[PDB]
């Protein structure tokens, strides 16, 4: 009795066109989602800035913020087990969400993600007793629920795979015990049963539906676990009419590892399906006032690859969110959705486009494909992925590359 | 001794500017190798159109294909071998000269080329006694010689490197057997000594030198042979100040396999060097009436990469010839050189820069590099062809991608 | 639902240690193979020789092949398809099974692989109704089914495997095809599912199981499909506790092809994983009749690696089979058991060791990996397969490569 | 007028048959080229042990030694440039041969092998006036004049060969500097002319000779310089009639790294040539008190490979020096020649035949090839060498791997 619906955070002051598509607030869906559990809940976090005078603003946006922690300490006062697991080098250095959690009676365990492979964990994922997932691009934040646009898919009563990302979680708890050190090969425990070859056939909803999990980096892949890298180049290889992607930030370099390098891997895939298949490829990215300028330039280049003429169908957008009043608070506005949708398959993903986060930095995701079923009426996943796209596309806030009008709130060339 | 010498050809009514830097051209140097061979002549050429009436123009510019057909009978006359071997799908169908030189009683072998791997046979070197040696991208043909602009070079009196060469003209000749198939092995009486990491040594005109030779398809590739493409690939990897290059066609893509497919092999390697090496890539293409168009938009692709403030410069300029009163001659008035300089090499091709000239298409490619002597008069090959192709970039002819304007004479689209 | 069970077959007048270790008898597995065909059945062999007459020699123990051959004629009386893959130069001439076989209304295709890569059809393995198969070294003969100790691997209720190697299969048929060649790159169709990176993933009896198969030579191997060479090769190294190696033949030299050339690629990974890793090395080798001598001096070259002081124990016994009064049987009474199993994984191949099998003739081979699982259930195959060697170990018939008795069979010294 | 002299050196106590060859001692080599030079003196050790004193034994056998510090001593007083390199962790550490040159005027700089590659500088040559020199496996020990059998190669007059090694020298006197790093591409000088392709032809008194040098490591082989692993895969590659071998240890692993890893190259291309090629191939391995016992396991299994019915030879042996009443001395009393003989060329080295000395040590080696020439009075240097090694190999001293007699000072089982 597996049930998927897609989730997604609107922020405020964000207005979309009228009659557009649209799927259930993410604040709704987490608070069901605690409410609901009964056993355990385990969550895998980038970082925790629940509360508003964690980061220091003082901003009545942060309300479900600690509507949300205080729903944490009150599931933590009916005894039920949580676990939390979270990169050593954290980003918000001076909350005490966790402190104040393990003091309640939770447990937390720090992986030193950036001493074992040189990466931080990005992954953010929960596993509710051991029967409902969530996964998606959110993070234990405020801003992620009214500042930052989200999107993500949580399942419900769907217990295998829910144990398939309980594996991967459990991989990370058993990294974040102190002095560990990466096995060589993972014990007969966290190889996964499913796969991108083997995915997880049920019926949701009385909907036909193919599904597995991608981990990354390759030091943390068990037996059986099919690598993000290779997911996403089996969703965009299997395409045969379009390639539709959305991710915060896109280039086809090595960040941060020295010396950089050209990583041109998801580019010349993108490139091969678009010259090769004729399929209509369209790219989504992110401009916010802590956007690197230096990334223009290759999504210049990937739209002078378009050529109308040749069947060669290559758009490139960024999306644009107004500041308005909302400049005190840091990191925010920005459209921080990273996912890609093909006729045949829809990918929601959790780190970016870039050499790091597939070789360093860990990080997750899903891969749906349901098939039309008994019920004309009901739409596949596919589709209301699409549908997000095009609502997103069509919107007065993407603006073509060459499109730099003044008022625009990102660096730009900068 | 070893003497080498660059060799180019200036079309007609085509002034460059003043004070500009030259070299030897191309018909002396073709009479003085001729006059100079006394044992024997080996050419491996693509076709051969040496005289007027061949193609069925009535000019007065085919004189000097006439005498240097003129010149080859004369030589067939003193009882001096002359072995050619030629691409069976050749290309001027109405060529008389290759019978009237068979006739006189010279060996002329059709490479099948086509029904071996699909391909051609676009090698252009050329063998004189063993000792002296010409390659260059220059076919035998008078609009060769006074309309189209190629560049080549000739090593004279140097033996070790004519061997190599001789070699490689022994493959295409033992391919060139009636019924022959292609050998799954080849005999170690063909092996080439040098290639890249042991490159061949000389004393040029009391200058040091290191030179080697690449030959392509990987097929007709015997031990010890270095590929065109790990040739051109080293070069463009080991260059850390710059990289010119020119070439008629740049096409990441097949051009005659189906289905095409994407080869993004050389322009990941510019790219990567010019991001993570912070090298300057000026690249120059040819314009011809005859040209695809659908090749300009990979042009600007790269030249997208145009960002001066991360350290990375990417330059593409494309180099028409007038037409002028020379409408009626075909398949000239063209650009025709094929070759890269970087501050520690030279390299010199007869390839294009599409996938099929490495996979299928045979070919031969040249890879020269000089150090300072102790004379302090000369200069270079690297230096030598650094200024021709910089006199080439400043010339009138030579405008950016988005240089269209009226009175040009590239396709443009359309 | 797959059930994996050991198959193997054991010679008459060959008696066992009281206790040991046995398998399900070969002609039972093969006669509920056939009678639970009710689709098609595709066989790959190298020859046919089911009827004793065949080969010109009349004996009781060619009942069984009498058997087989009706019950096959029986499945073609019930409109079961029947495809037959052989190689061109077949070894067993006088052979009117096929033809009857033909006659009655099979699909027998004679795969010319003399002409092709310059070698024969070897594998042998069955593909019946799309859903079993068996993998093993016993080609269709009562020699083998009487004469001649077996060993192979039948597999139950496993479609996605099964079709797997039916891709291998189409692979043979194709090339049957009068008047074919070999494509320069196989099409999509034939492109596999698992190899070592991504195994097959399934549940066997209750009991976790990773398996992939094998292919051979390269020229015939499909994109995703592993080598044979490279697969042995990831078997040898990944072991850290034993390597249990039973097979026909063993030379590190080519067999066939002329001049010969020494192959040390297999004895370079064996010496390498006994030394380094400080794995035990168990070498057993069958010994016939018709056995080249010349095979002994490796054997005591790979045996003289034994120093036990060093941590490095190689050991090599060599398993001969009594004659008696079998004599007028031509080419039996021998070991065709070719296989390795170690402590982590279990290898069964259908041909030697030697660079022609690997390089030229067409091998297929199985991968086989089990995890003791939660219930005590029995024993996993790695189990099964080191207990059938142990027993073949300690049994009478084999000898050191010292103790050559008066009283033997095999050549020996010659 | 380069003359090429192979000088030997006989321990004391080590009597030879009647009629036996000989060279020239290598003492009085040592001597007279000492005595020769008038410019300058450049000289690379492995340690410097000139004196008995150094070990701290009193022997009449140090007298040479000690005679040859004092001709050095003299040779710096005549005001002549010395320069020594030496490497880092030297074997011998409590001599003071090096501390006194140094207070006599001479340059000596340490060269930190074991900091850069993890190895010692194993190279001994010396270069005197840039116009003689000596390569040899002889230390500036005395034991290797009086108590260790010896083999090195002393040229004489020849201008090319003499600034070939003074560039060696050179790249080691450059890496010596204090807070040095390997250059990423040695500067111009540093170059070679002379490879295996390309070597020096010169009529080496009288006859017609080709000679080149090689280097190692990789790391310290600049352009045009080719591996001495290279070198000893082309003379055995070479090799058509017979391969003879002596060297003092011989391991098919690696010594000094951790993990120990197998390195069957040297083993590879010796079975290769004797099965392929029949090529006679014997071997003289030293022994003594500090041999390792773990080696003859693999030299056993290379000797099994013999056998003369299929044209294979790969007889082994080894030679025993016997201590008689020289036990007080350490690390001596054992052939110490690193020499390999062809029928075409003469392979002289400077190390052993371990991965580490062909990896990380350094080392240098000579390969001379001396055609037959009009005057057949003078024999070539191949015919000395292998009259030279018939002489070992004959000769009382040697034991084949059977013979294990108690009164032979060797280790054996251990
Ligand atoms: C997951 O399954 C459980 C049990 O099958 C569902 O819980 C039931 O929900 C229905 C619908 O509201 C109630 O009428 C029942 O009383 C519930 N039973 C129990 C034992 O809780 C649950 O709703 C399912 N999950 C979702 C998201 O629908
Ligand atoms: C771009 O794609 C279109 C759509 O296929 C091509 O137009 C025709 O499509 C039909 C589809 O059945 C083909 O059978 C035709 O061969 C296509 N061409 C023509 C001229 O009808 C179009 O040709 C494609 N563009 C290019 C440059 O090939
Ligand atoms: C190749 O070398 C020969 C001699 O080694 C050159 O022949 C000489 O050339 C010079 C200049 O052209 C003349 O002054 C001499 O009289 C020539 N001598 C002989 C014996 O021919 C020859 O020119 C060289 N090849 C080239 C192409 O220059
Ligand atoms: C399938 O099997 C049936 C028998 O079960 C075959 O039936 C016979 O066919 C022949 C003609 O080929 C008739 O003369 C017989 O009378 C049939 N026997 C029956 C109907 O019992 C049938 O031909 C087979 N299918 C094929 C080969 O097409
Ligand atoms: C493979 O699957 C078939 C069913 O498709 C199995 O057949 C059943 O086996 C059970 C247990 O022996 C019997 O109780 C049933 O009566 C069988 N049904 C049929 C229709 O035959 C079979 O046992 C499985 N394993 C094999 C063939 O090895
Ligand atoms: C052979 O291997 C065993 C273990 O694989 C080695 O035993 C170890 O020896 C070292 C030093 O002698 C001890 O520190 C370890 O505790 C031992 N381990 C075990 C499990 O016993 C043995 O030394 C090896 N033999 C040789 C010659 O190296
Ligand atoms: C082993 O070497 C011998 C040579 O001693 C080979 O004998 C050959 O005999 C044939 C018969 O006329 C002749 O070619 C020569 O007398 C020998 N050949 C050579 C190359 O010397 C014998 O054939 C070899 N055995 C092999 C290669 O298996
Ligand atoms: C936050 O702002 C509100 C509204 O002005 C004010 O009442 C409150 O005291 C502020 N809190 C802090 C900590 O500044
Ligand atoms: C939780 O457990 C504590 C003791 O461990 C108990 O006092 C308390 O009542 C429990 N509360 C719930 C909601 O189970
Ligand atoms: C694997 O899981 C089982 C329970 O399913 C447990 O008993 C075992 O200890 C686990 N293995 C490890 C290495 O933790
Ligand atoms: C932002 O500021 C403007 C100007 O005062 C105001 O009209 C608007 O309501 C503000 N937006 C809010 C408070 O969301
Ligand atoms: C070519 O043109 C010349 C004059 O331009 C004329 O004399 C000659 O006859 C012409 N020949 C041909 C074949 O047209
Ligand atoms: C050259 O060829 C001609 C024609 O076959 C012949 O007459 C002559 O003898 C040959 N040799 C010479 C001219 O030295
Ligand atoms: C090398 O061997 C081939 C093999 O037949 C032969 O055709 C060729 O002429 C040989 N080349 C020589 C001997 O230079
Ligand atoms: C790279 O760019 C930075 C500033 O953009 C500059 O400081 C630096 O010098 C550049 N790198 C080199 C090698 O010049
Ligand atoms: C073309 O012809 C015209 C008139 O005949 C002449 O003025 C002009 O110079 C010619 N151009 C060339 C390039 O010869
Ligand atoms: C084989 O069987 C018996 C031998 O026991 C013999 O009499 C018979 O004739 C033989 N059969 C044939 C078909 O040759
Ligand atoms: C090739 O693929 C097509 C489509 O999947 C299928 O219809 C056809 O039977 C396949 N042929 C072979 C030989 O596999
Ligand atoms: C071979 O001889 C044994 C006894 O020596 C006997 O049991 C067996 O039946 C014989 N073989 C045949 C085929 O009769
Ligand atoms: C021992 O050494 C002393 C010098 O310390 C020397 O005089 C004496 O001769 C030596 N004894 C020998 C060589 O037996
Ligand atoms: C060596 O140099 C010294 C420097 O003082 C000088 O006294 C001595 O005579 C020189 N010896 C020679 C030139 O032989």
């Amino acid at each position: 009795s597996c049930q998927l619906v897609l989730v997604e955070s609107i922020p405020q002051d964000l207005p979309s066109a009228a009659g557009s598509p649209s799927a259930q607030p993410l604040g709704q869906a987490w608070l069901q989602l605690l409410d609901t559990a009964q056993e355990s809940v385990h969550v895998a976090s980038y970082y925790w800035s629940l509360t508003g005078p964690d980061i220091g603003v003082n901003d009545s946006s942060s309300q479900l913020g600690e509507a949300l922690l205080q729903k944490l300490q009150q599931l933590l006062g009916r005894n039920i087990s949580l676990a939390v697991a979270t990169s050593s080098p954290t980003l918000a250095r001076t909350s005490t969400d966790l402190q104040v959690l393990a003091a309640r009676g939770a447990h937390v365990r720090q992986v030193p993600m950036g001493r074992l492979t040189r990466g931080v964990l990005h992954s953010k994922f929960w596993v509710v007793d051991g029967r409902h997932i969530y996964m998606g691009s959110a993070n234990m934040d405020w801003r992620s629920l009214t500042q930052v646009k989200e999107l993500g898919a949580v399942i419900y009563n769907c217990s295998h795979l829910a144990q398939d990302l309980e594996k991967t979680f459990q991989t990370y708890w058993v990294l974040g015990v102190p002095k560990a050190v990466l096995p060589k090969t993972w014990p007969q425990n966290f190889s996964s049963h499913f796969n991108r070859f083997q995915p997880f056939h049920g019926l949701f909803d009385g909907v036909p539906t193919t599904a597995y999990f991608s981990a990354s980096p390759p030091a943390l892949c068990p037996q059986g676990r099919t690598r993000d890298l290779e997911a996403l180049l089996a969703v965009m290889g299997s395409a045969q009419e379009f390639i539709y992607a959305s991710v915060m930030e896109y280039f086809p370099t090595t960040r941060f590892s020295h010396p950089p390098r050209y990583w041109p891997v998801l580019d010349n895939a993108l490139r091969a399906a678009a010259f090769g298949k004729g399929v209509r490829v369209r790219l989504l990215v992110g401009c916010g006032l802590n956007t690197d300028p230096t990334m223009f330039p290759y999504l210049r280049s990937l739209q002078a690859l378009s050529n109308p003429a040749a069947n060669v169908s290559v758009d490139v957008k960024v999306f644009i969110v107004p500041v308005g009043n909302h400049s005190n608070i840091p990191f925010s506005r920005v459209n921080h959705s990273k996912f890609m949708v093909t006729e045949k398959a829809a990918y929601i993903g959790t780190s970016n486009w870039s050499e790091d986060y597939f070789s360093s930095t860990a990080g997750v995701g899903l891969v749906v494909t349901q098939s039309p079923g008994a019920q004309p009426a009901g739409a596949t996943v596919q589709e209301q992925l699409r549908q997000l796209f095009e609502r997103d596309w069509s919107s007065r806030y993407a603006v073509g590359l060459d499109g730099q009008a003044p008022g625009q709130d990102c660096v730009w060339q900068g």
